[PDB]
């Protein structure tokens, strides 16, 4: 059983933990927190998450320069369950800085652009993407898209994947999803990234609960399952059969959220592989996994133990 | 003439320029000109500074890991005038982060501690330090110590230099300078780093102009010249002939301050090398460079043209 992840714009994450972080002060970090940098980007975090649950993946995307070397060398060190298969480009993989304040519950994030990618790079990627598709049972396409690349590319990735009988998971922003839902093929599972969204989506402006439901329903028309976030700690789940709402029983630590959403997707993938296409339970195991991730301030991908213990910390209501 | 700079705790400085920087928000730096990355650490910046003025130096200290490699290579690209002679350690050279908000005049700075250095590493360093001293006419020892290094090392470094008739400049925090002013030999030129200081220093609690003057005088008992900062944009210069006060004629931009103090020291080193040991004029030229360094938001080590331009913008008063 094998998974392919696509991370077209990966990052080296630099997580810095400062309580009571404020503008205009010098902070001396304590002698034991060393200058460190971890592999990141959504698909790559999904790979890490899957490796923690014992599930192998091929991780692909674009990587470049010296930062690139670091990402690749570090990613390989995490587990032999992850085989790296990136397309190498000129220019550096982006560093991203996340300043996490566990006392005041804030994340201050600074994101850098990513490399300028070209048509030959995208060509090579498409060749290799097609090769790997033959070896895998499902694909996770998620995250941002680097400068240079046509925004229609994920449509081609979804299209190639579905035409080949490969089950597709997609987590992207509305602007990018609008582009996937044009094309003739569609994700099996879609989880929109609504972080900091103020934009309309599929001709739905998202103010009331009925709007979010109606958005989940629109996606459930062409995809088999939509998981749509609502008031930070809840997810609306829509399939052909009906609509559910998964709710955390407690408030979540908003500063602990880095990569929780990627633990969500990894869970859904894990469930799919181990137990098949029972969509609601997939969504649930993903939610349990996202919650476990929020129990630590770091970008933390939970293990099976940690995920299972979250099963008593949420409820599921049937909406329709 | 040829200078040795010692930077036991080098850094890569990542400068990020964000107008209206506030906490708990995501920033996307699209413009590649709103970030800057460069070799840093006080002695390394002095080497860069001296290079702009045509004075060569050997730069020594500890470097390590991925960040270490970047530092050395970047440093070598800055000028043929800088020779590196660093002991390579296991562990990462620190990357510090400075966020500069030019609109609201703010620097939010995050300083990482640096790698653990072992006792074998420190010995290899001392052994190379001794060798370089016969090749040089003066030495600059500035900035912090990395973890695992005894705070007495700075005393040994001054002592070794001084026994061999090498002229010594030091810029370090009180705690480290206390350790230097123990030992049998003393710096020729001392410029204490008082940033963020709350402790008493040589028996003086720094709360009034007279305290800062008493401190300059105590240091001037054992060193030929002391340069002590007062209210951000002034410096008390004490020699055996008396005490002066150099003041900026105008308010400086406190957000443009990164690395200004190393420009100060570099100017003094240059003046010493070129026009001899006239101390007040050394401090004045140092002050000019410091001012020049502040004229840009980026870490900028000035050239001679930019330094001379500042002779207009400060006064000297005689205190005693
Ligand atoms: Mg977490
Ligand atoms: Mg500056």
């Amino acid at each position: 059983h094998m998974v392919l992840t696509v991370t077209l714009n990966p990052a080296l994450d630099r997580e810095i933990f400062i309580e009571d972080f404020q503008v205009n002060r010098l902070y001396r970090i304590n002698d034991l927190s060393k200058t460190q940098m971890s592999p990141g980007g959504k698909g790559i975090n999904v790979s890490i998450a899957l490796s923690k649950l014992g599930v192998p993946s091929v991780a692909t995307g674009f990587v470049g320069g010296y930062m690139g070397k670091i990402l690749v060398e570090e990613l390989r060190k995490i587990s032999k369950l992850i085989t790296t298969n990136f397309v190498y480009v000129e220019g550096e993989t982006r560093e991203n800085i996340e300043i996490i304040d566990e006392k005041n519950k804030t994340i201050t994030a600074i994101n850098f652009p990513g490399p300028d990618v070209t048509d030959m790079d995208v060509n090579h990627f498409l060749r290799r993407y097609k090769m790997t598709l033959s070896k895998v049972d499902c694909v996770v396409i998620s995250g941002s898209i680097p400068p240079g690349v046509n925004e229609g590319i994920c449509n081609e990735l979804v299209r190639l994947a579905r035409e080949r009988g490969v089950f597709v998971f997609v987590e992207q922003t509305p602007r990018l999803l609008e582009r996937i839902y044009e094309g003739p093929e569609f994700p099996n599972v879609v989880k929109p990234d609504l972080r900091g969204n103020h934009a309309s989506f599929l001709g739905v402006d998202l103010k009331t609960f009925d709007d979010y439901v109606k958005l989940a329903e629109k996606l459930a028309e062409k995809s088999q399952v939509s998981v749509v976030s609502y008031e930070v700690k809840n997810d609306i789940v829509a399939t052909r059969e009906g609509v559910w709402l998964i709710r955390s029983k407690e408030e979540i630590d908003t500063s602990h959220l880095l990569g929780a959403g990627d633990a969500y997707v990894a869970g859904m993938v894990y469930y799919f592989i181990k137990h098949g296409a029972n969509f609601l339970e997939m969504a649930k195991f993903g939610f349990a996994s996202a919650l476990a991730a929020t129990r630590r301030k770091e970008k933390y991908m939970p293990d099976l133990e940690a995920i299972k213990k979250e099963y008593d910390h949420f409820t599921v209501e049937r909406v329709k």
